[PDB]
This record gives structure tokens, C-alpha cells and sequence, in this order.
């Protein structure tokens, strides 16, 4: 199992322009195009994403092409934000795609906020931290997805997502 493959279970693919679980429209693996109402907003947010005239629609190729951006841009976020990089550093290879998977969710500002996990995670503190994880609007919200990031940090092993 890797980043992709990981993310992929969580987000789900879709071919036509879709509202979040927040109500956002969206596109792909998770793709936001905008947080604004109108559809129409969205589409052209959307052809400016491809370059193209997609009319609400695109291919396979072209969602996984926007899904290696903002992985990429994940990462990198991670590695330019002094909040996260000191714990991604800390971590081993998979507690790594759990913060890789939160920061895409969520963007590096609303993980940079969990101050107290963080502190937690870099400590190795596992159980502990998972305890404090589940305590935010995210594991509300969320919950099946809140909970097998949430394994994952604990056990720092796949099986949350060996029976998905």
C-alpha cells in the first residue's frame, strides 16, 4: 500500500463535477474547484484546471493527473510549513502517508491547528495522541475516514485499510 493507493480508498474517483461531503464541488480524487455556490463557478474553475472546454467532465487521465499535483503539493506543503515539517521528519514511512492524507483533506492550515496531537505524535506518544485526534469537528464529520487515519498513526501499520 502507498499514498496513492491509500488516498484513493478514502477519496474516491468521480468523472463529473460532485459536492464534497461539505457540500464543495469537486472533481476526481478529491479535487476541490471551489467553495463558492455556482456551478458555474466551478466549470471554470475546472477548464482552467485541464486547459481545456470540459463542460463538467473529465477522463481517467485527467484525474489522475490533477491527483499527482496535489499530492506533490501535499508533500511539499508539509516540507515548507515549520509547524509540520519537524513532526514529518520525526515519523517513520507509514505514519507519514497519515499526515500526507490529513494535510490533503484538510490543507496544511487546519493540520498546523492541532497543536496538541502534533506535540503528541512527535513524542511517539501513539494512544495518546489517537485519543486526542478523535476529539475534533474532523472525527465528527468523518468518522469511518477519521478513524482509519486515526489506526494508522496508532499502529504505524495498513491494516485499517486491508479490509477497504
Amino acid at each position: 500500500m502507498n499514498i496513492f493507493e491509500m488516498l484513493r480508498i478514502d477519496e474516491g474517483l468521480r468523472l463529473k463535477i460532485y459536492k464534497d461531503t461539505e457540500g464543495y464541488y469537486t472533481i476526481g480524487i478529491g479535487h476541490l474547484l471551489t467553495k463558492s455556490p455556482s456551478l458555474n463557478a466551478a466549470k471554470s474553475e475546472l477548464d482552467k484546471a485541464i486547459g481545456r472546454n470540459c463542460n463538467g467532465v473529465i477522463t481517467k487521465d485527467e484525474a489522475e493527473k490533477l491527483f499527482n499535483q496535489d499530492v506533490d503539493a501535499a508533500v511539499r506543503g508539509i516540507l515548507r510549513n515549520a509547524k509540520l515539517k519537524p513532526v514529518y521528519d520525526s515519523l517513520d514511512a507509514v505514519r507519514r502517508c497519515a499526515l500526507i492524507n490529513m494535510v490533503f483533506q484538510m490543507g496544511e492550515t487546519g493540520v498546523a491547528g492541532f497543536t496538541n496531537s502534533l506535540r503528541m505524535l512527535q513524542q511517539k506518544r501513539w494512544d495518546e495522541a489517537a485519543v486526542n485526534l478523535a476529539k475534533s469537528r474532523w472525527y465528527n464529520q468523518t468518522p469511518n475516514r477519521a478513524k482509519r487515519v486515526i489506526t494508522t498513526f496508532r499502529t504505524g501499520e495498513w491494516d485499517a485499510y486491508k479490509n477497504l
